[PDB]
């Protein structure tokens, strides 16, 4: 049967969404999060298979959500979070890869802003250059909580392109020397996104890949890496 | 168990998709034209729950697959049929707004060429104006099918954005005034990837709202609309 | 003596025009077409030399006229004739160079849509890419045209630049990539100042060169390969 | 019969040119000067009417050429002239409007620098500003000239766009908010040519209409503004 | 005499600055604080009168030196500094504006990236955006000083500009939709040159005009704010 | 004590600079110019260290004060001498470097316009290029005083950079390819100032340093040079 949409793109009821929401790419890892780590869960969106759950960390409301691939697919998903659900903290959750010679594969980063070569963010600022940057309390939280857990980390810029499949001669040479740490598809398009709704958002990834050296994480261990970063993540949510 | 995976992002086995495939947006609606036009059929992707099969249509080869919302998305998994895949022709099949004083709810649009907000096609050809623009015989493959089976279609160009959820004071009055018939979000970055390739590609699309008059076609309108514009598209296979 | 000027730049009377209109870079070659294949033939403008005439093609009203060299020529008189003189239809008719490897001197090309080097049609859609597309009517016409005479054609996208002395690095290697098979200086500029006017225009050209292997057509294979082109947009009028 | 091309453009044999040339839009005013001030005139190009000539001016060499409308077409022809036919120092003869509140109808003006809504100057200096500037010599030989005719002038700058038919809002505002005297469609593209071959332009026009206070030049007033001009123009040659 | 330059702006010898260093842009205020705030002290540089000093606080050793105003000017300085003299940590302490609801004068602001309309950081990064972006170690030391002197602070993103006699309509709400809290003219250029030499930089302002309420801090209350901030900022070098 | 500030940036009173100043980047310049050539001066600024002095050159009035480095800063002390000071005519006097071949260490280069790699012009223009360029009596003013003291010059283009320490693979070929004459830092933001208040600049530079070959002014020849070109600037004024 056909049931109301509060959104275009979810069927979750307004209030279904907790305060806080983690978000990753792939749906289907949301559903291993939440079946993993939360408990009194609930599916509350399945929209375009965009699975989505609501639940507690350790006896406080969190739901865990896909975004899909790219910039103009979290901006959907993440606005209606937002302006419909009435979301506060968005933490993104994915993986990435590097260009950085000192950050290597199985590394957890801590995003503090994110470039693109998207123009979505020039369309909110005149044309100009405005950063996407994470909320300091966020961040805050995730370095401290991977402190707690005895787990490094490096902290700092990541690049969200909206071409995984990049022919750009160049880039990397000046990533690299600049020192961005990840290189991903979405976290630029979420900073702003929280900020126009006064609200906060954040970024941790792990290193599945480094693009120079071609080094690239096993099933094996980008399953552990996942487990720590994962963990980071809901540890800081209790934070926030 | 694992699989081996040809792509990141699709496990399907070299060969195992069609020359020809049509896309969407939504893998359950990929599914549901599998299962209710397509025979021989058999699931051949999974990952990332993005639905893709490949079976026969009045015995052709034909795949059907999801490519999920905004440019970044469908440039991966075209990049990738047509690359790893070695598809020859994909068709988009998807809805759209519009804002045309002449084009109205329900309304049949076939693509000629997309504008867009993206920067991908500026940085393909040095920051210049590089067109996205469909395959003629893929075009009037499209037109023929709709004549045959006496559909009514609006043919011309399509706007690809970045943003579902514009704030951009002027864009719709400038839309209408150059007589864009479409607003969606991926069309634009299909076609110069079918170009890089030496392959084809197209994309017809169905008005569910009219983004100047606020109409929005009901679920039951949507479903007969989605009937007419699949029929054409399934029939224009045959064709190419 | 002095006339009445309708435009600054156009003699002709308002009427003078019919609504279907050929263009050509050279107004000398305005003339010749003129005095071979129309009947009822009168020059109508004669300001600053950019001869246009008016007359029938197969009895159907039918007019010629230069249009100059670059999109801001063809811009001013094109504007015009759908402004001032309420033409519906113009079909460019012109040369080009070639660098895709499929494409040959004397080979004629029927446009679908144009990229360019200018800023002017960013400067119609708010910044933005906005394709400059032919109207599919009168791109079939013109193949179905072709067809009928047993005239192969090439079909697909022209490249527009501000700058014949090109001095650009990797300019043509993009264009190869991307399969745009005709460079020329004009179709960019007319197929949006159509959309405006809600009318309709097309684009064909003959290669005089190959920019990458250097061959070059002769005078008589020039006039060949104009004859065959003109007979394929004056038939294509007679359905337009 | 068939005439050998020094250039596709260009029928005049090498060294039919003289080492200065005065150009204006139109052919016919071109042959205008060349018929009225010019003596052992002959012309030396016929190729797509843009008529041009080679006498003298008060024993001096001086050639005169039509250039077309916008900054494309003035480029091939000045590309070639600097290039091809080894001409030392071009001046850009025309007509213009004003937006200034104290540049009236009738002004003559002297250019000496000229922006523009083109894209040409920028694709020559990595994409920055290059401003398009007149030879100081010939800016000093114009004014001088001026002033021995006792003919007053206006000395600043122009503005070339590409689109005589501008929709552009706030544009009018902005050339009189910073005092541009000159609105024009050619002066831009020509300087950089210049500056490229180490050799001279400048630029002299008058104001044929006031675009803010829609004040208009009769034929007549048209007629002495040019007489007043080309002596001006023709003067400076001497010294140049 | 003449003396030596290791550069042309600074007449310090290679050493003679600490690896931390504030600056400001007022050289005069550099001034204040050494003779305020350090022991040790000689001064280093005095060339263009941007007055510079080495000195230590609570014993750790500490530069401070004027940086004038605007991006180009303190990208003078501080590439030099990473560069010649091998600092290894910058502060920026300055005064900005505010546009926040929220922010209100004399309040403390501490940046941890800053957005700007100068095209500095799209030349590092192939036109793409590149966040300015302060170090994390820096913010934190800044934010945990703070709290240690019980002095609240706002902590987010500044805008660099180059115009401080600002035109631009719609600037201002734009900046206050996305939560900028500082407006000031030089931080963006600092941030992507400390990352360039792998190094670290932070940015602390005080707020000294509501640009919207127009609210101003009289002398009195900026010497109290700026008594705070440089506070602040010298027990933030203690754990950097 | 505490003074009164009719701008934020300098002290001096209203009507405390004559209509004509002098600019330099160094203030300590500045003072050297008041010392050496000024009668009856006074200092009449020093916020900042930024020097400024009225008195007379040759009994007719005029002022000298530093400017600092680059358009930002000059921005700001340009726009408050036109719009609070009412000066009607401002001559920048520098150092430059250059590219081109055939200009050399310790010329005279006086500036009729200069490109740049700042986006402050393309704010005032709408986005396009605004070319800042000199007023033309004020560039022959120095032409001819130059002449007078039997001083060779060059005359042309300028190129103003935000970045001294440029990283810019190309720039210096395309600058000398054009013949750019002069490159240094602040030349393109004060022309464009002077434009919006109706007023009058220019500028004149030594060049110290060929950035092609290498060679560099000694001190003392840099003191030379600076002689030539400031008795050319202080002679100018008496015609301005
Ligand atoms: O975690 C999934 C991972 O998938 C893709 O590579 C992109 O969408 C990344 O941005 C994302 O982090
Ligand atoms: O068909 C689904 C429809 O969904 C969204 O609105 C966008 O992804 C469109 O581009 C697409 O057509
Ligand atoms: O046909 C003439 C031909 O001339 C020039 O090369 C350009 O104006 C082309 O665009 C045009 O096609
Ligand atoms: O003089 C002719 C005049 O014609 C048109 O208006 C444009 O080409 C101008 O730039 C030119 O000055
Ligand atoms: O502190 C001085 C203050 O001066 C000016 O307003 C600008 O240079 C600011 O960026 C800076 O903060
Ligand atoms: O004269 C000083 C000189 O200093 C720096 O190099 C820049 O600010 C130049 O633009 C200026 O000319």
């Amino acid at each position: 049967h056909h049931h109301h949409m509060a959104t275009p793109h979810n069927s979750a009821k307004v209030g279904d969404f907790a305060e806080t929401v983690l978000m990753c790419g792939d749906p289907l890892r949301a559903k291993l999060i939440a079946d993993n780590y939360l408990e009194n869960a609930k599916q509350v969106n399945s929209v375009r298979g965009m699975l989505g759950f609501t639940g507690t960390y350790k006896g406080k409301p969190l739901s865990v959500m896909g975004h899909g691939m790219g910039i103009p697919s979290i901006s959907i998903y993440a606005e209606e979070l937002y302006n419909v659900y009435k979301v506060k903290t968005i933490i993104r959750v994915g993986t990435c890869g590097t260009v950085d010679p000192n950050v290597h594969v199985r590394d957890v980063c801590i995003v503090t802003a994110s470039g693109t070569d998207s123009n979505v963010n020039r369309m909110r600022l005149l044309g100009h250059d405005f950063p996407a940057t994470a909320n300091f309390e966020v961040v805050s939280a995730l370095v401290e909580s991977a402190k707690a857990l005895n787990i490094p980390t490096q902290v700092g810029k990541a690049y969200s392109t909206d071409i995984f499949y990049s022919k750009e001669q160049g880039l990397n040479e000046a990533l690299a020397q600049y020192h961005f740490i990840a290189v991903e598809m979405e976290s630029a398009g979420l900073f702003p996104i929280a900020d126009y709704y006064g609200a906060r958002a954040g970024c941790i990834c792990t290193v599945s890949d480094h693009i120079i050296t071609h080094e690239s994480a096993t099933p094996e261990e980008r399953q552990t890496s996942f487990q720590n970063m994962i963990k980071i993540a809901l540890e800081a949510t209790l934070k926030l």
